[PDB]
DNA sequence: TGAGGTAGTAGGGT
RNA sequence: CCUACUACCUC
């Protein structure tokens, strides 16, 4: 059935209907010298549109403006990574533009932002940068502080009126010159910003050169940029790269958390709700005040408190970890190797027994081996692996120091080659560090191929496939995928054959390769998939995919989830509540999976129903439960549903080590954890 | 390498 | 929007 239904507030705020002139941009049109090139035209335009000044912003192959084209620099040179362009703008009149068209909303929405943008360009004391404006003194520290304000944004809706947003956001501002930076004691500026205005730079080094030596030191003189400032050393910047001179008085360190990280003090720079939604409504309110589009107005939503996740072990749990207690759900009969790279000898006896308990209080066995090799012996390291790996041994666990990030990845690979998922448990281990080492066996059983837990429940499909891309923008060079149930999880890695195949087609490879795995382990082929996605690369891409799964008549549904972009959700009363869905518009919704703690403030997932027929709420729910499912946490849920948490891990590890032909791992062992 | 969350910054004329 | 890292917490 389904439960719950509440209010609640969006961190957006409504405001004034866009009036006829807005509806209706001034249409220019762009002549550029010589001509850009196939793939340079895009980012050119928008750089015209910068140059050309005024709200006026990028519309296909030429601008869209707000504000009058004689206000607006028609002319003009402009350089790009090397070749410089003179362009010339033609006003060829107005275009209305329909908001219920989103591709021409995109546009409205498009000079929304820089209309918004401009008027931070125009408020008088305070930092601002680009749709951040800092408006308070937080923090502080030896020369550094913390300054406190929101990022905004402006956006026209459906309705075709403007949508304020607004979240709370604090800024870290350097009050040292670089030269006294040093002298302090700190060290490296990655980027660093113009003592007397506000171009920021990427400094590469402090070079021992010349005092003055046309002129550097007179150059800054030319404007009084250094007069009563003392240019130190010769510091040669950067821009997106020419070699730009400079002192390393006149440059000013742009800090991170790192810098202030040592400190003065604990810093917390998360906002329990109330305070953030406290600074989001009072933001929203001072904005409103010099923005002259009206009042801003919350704006209201219906949410629905999703049904609670059923998590089984062999009894119920409450979190994974609980399993290593009451027994795991169905539990296969395994065997673990344990490989110490320290002086010690066997096993820790809690963790033995730990085991011993968890095993006993499940069905099947356990049996307990110890290698006796040391990666360095190693030819003899890899036949104590093969021979491991021949007397039934499972997965290795690896009790050792810190380990350097080569060293790490190079011990997996090795493994991993033998067909050996293992498990790092740093070494200075005590039986207290109950977290540390209970954590560590959850992920050395996973990486066995036990299902420590499962869903009990019912629900509309049976497969969950989440996908992630080799390439950020594309499935063009491969990627991956994890699938999870019944519910057994499972990887899936991209047919090996090199370079640009279609993308389609390396999609439609991984799901087919996930259906086939997954009949070899259940027996069965799945009649309804879901289908997960991040929605970074386009959809077309699933394409192949979809009608692959309409010939052999399995059900489906496309759903993305962005892991941003959701805004905030504030309840109008009550306390915030874990499983919360949000309607929006329609074809998307937001989904609130966790609410872990009280000094930081949820951000919920957001998501779209791309293609498919099942209804949201069932969406929901079901995405709401795949997130009960991940193996290796046992403490705490992660945010995103297991099957997209696992294929990004998946997508990492392949990286980190060099995996190719992974071809003795089973594809139940989820090594990567 | 224990791992999850919320956050801030790097990153996609001199 | 995505990644990366970092900090801060939490189990
Ligand atoms: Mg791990």
């Amino acid at each position: 059935n389904h439960l719950g239904k509440t209010e609640v507030f969006l961190n957006r705020f409504a405001l004034r209907p866009l009036n006829p002139e807005e509806l209706r941009p001034w249409r220019l049109e762009v002549v550029l010298d010589p001509p850009p090139g196939r793939e340079e035209v895009y980012p050119l335009l928008a750089q015209v549109a910068r140059r050309a000044g005024g709200v006026t912003v990028r519309m296909g192959d030429g601008l869209a403006s707000w504000s009058p084209p004689e206000v607006l620099v028609l002319e003009g040179t402009l350089a790009r990574m090397g070749q410089t362009y003179a362009y010339r703008l033609y006003p060829k009149g107005r275009r209305p533009l329909d908001p219920k068209d989103p591709g021409e909303r995109s546009v409205l929405s498009a000079l929304a932002r820089r209309l918004l943008q401009e008027r931070l360009r125009r408020l008088e004391g305070v930092w601002v940068e680009g749709l951040a404006v800092y408006r308070r003194e937080h923090a502080r520290g030896p020369g550094w502080r913390v300054l406190g304000g929101a990022v905004l944004d402006l956006w026209v809706s459906d309705s075709g009126a403007f949508l304020l947003e607004v979240d709370p956001a604090y800024r870290i501002l350097c009050e040292m010159s670089l030269e006294a930076w040093l002298a302090q004691g700190h060290p490296l500026p990655k980027r660093v910003r113009n003592a007397y205005d506000r171009r920021t730079w990427e400094l590469l080094r402090l070079g021992e050169e010349d005092p003055k030596e046309l002129s550097l030191l007179d150059y800054h003189a030319s404007k009084g940029r250094l007069q009563g400032r003392e240019g130190g050393r010769v510091a040669w910047v950067a821009d997106p790269k020419k070699p730009i001179p400079h002192l390393t008085g006149l440059l000013v360190p742009v800090l991170t958390l790192e810098d202030l990280h040592e400190e003065e003090g604990s810093l917390a720079l998360s906002l329990p709700w109330e305070e953030r939604r406290r600074r989001t409504r009072e933001i929203a309110s001072w904005i409103g005040r010099r923005l002259g589009l009206g009042t801003p107005e919350a704006v209201r939503a219906q949410a629905y408190r999703l049904s609670i996740p059923k998590l089984m072990g062999r009894r119920a749990v409450s979190k994974p970890a609980d399993a290593l207690r009451v027994g795991f759900y169905r539990a296969q009969e395994t065997a673990l190797a344990l490989l110490r790279l320290d002086g010690a000898q066997g096993w820790p006896e809690f963790l033995r027994r730990a085991l011993l308990r968890a095993f006993g209080a499940s069905g099947a066995s356990l049996r307990l081996h110890t290698l006796h090799a040391h990666p360095s012996q190693g030819l003899a390291f890899r036949e104590a692996l093969r021979k491991a790996k021949e007397e039934g041994v499972q997965a290795v666990l690896v009790l050792t120091p810190p380990m350097a990030w080569e060293d790490r990845n190079r011990l997996k690979a090795l493994l991993l080659r033998e067909g050996l998922p293992s498990q790092i448990l740093n070494v200075p281990l005590r039986e207290e560090e109950r977290h540390r080492w209970e954590n560590a066996l959850l992920g050395l059983l996973a990486k066995a191929g036990l299902q420590v837990v499962a869903l009990s429940g019912a629900y509309p499909a049976e497969l969950a496939v989440g996908f992630d891309a080799g390439g950020r923008e594309s499935f063009r060079f491969g990627g991956a995928a994890c699938a999870v149930g019944g519910g057994h999880l499972l990887w899936t890695l991209p047919e090996a054959q090199a370079g640009e195949r279609i993308p389609q087609e390396v999609v439609w490879d991984l799901l087919e390769e996930t259906l086939w795995a997954f009949r070899r382990k259940a027996g069965r082929l799945p009649s309804r998939v879901l289908l997960l996605r991040n929605g970074r690369v386009p959809q077309d891409e699933f394409a192949l995919a979809l009608e692959a799964l309409a010939r052999e008549g399995i059900a489906y549904d496309l759903v993305s989830v962005r892991k941003s972009g959701g805004g905030r959700v504030y309840p109008v009363q009550g306390r915030l509540a874990d499983g919360l869905y949000v309607p929006l518009e329609d074809k998307t919704f937001l989904l609130l999976t966790v609410h872990r703690d009280f000094r930081g403030t949820p951000r919920p997932l957001k998501l779209v129903h791309e293609a498919g027929d099942t209804p949201l709420e069932a969406l929901a729910h079901q995405i709401f439960h795949l997130t009960r499912l991940y193996p290796a946490s046992g403490f705490a849920f992660p945010r995103l549903p297991a099957p997209l948490h696992l294929a990004d891990r998946l997508v990492k590890e392949v990286g980190r080590l060099g995996i190719r032909h992974l071809k003795e791992v089973d594809r139940e062992k989820l090594f990567f954890v």
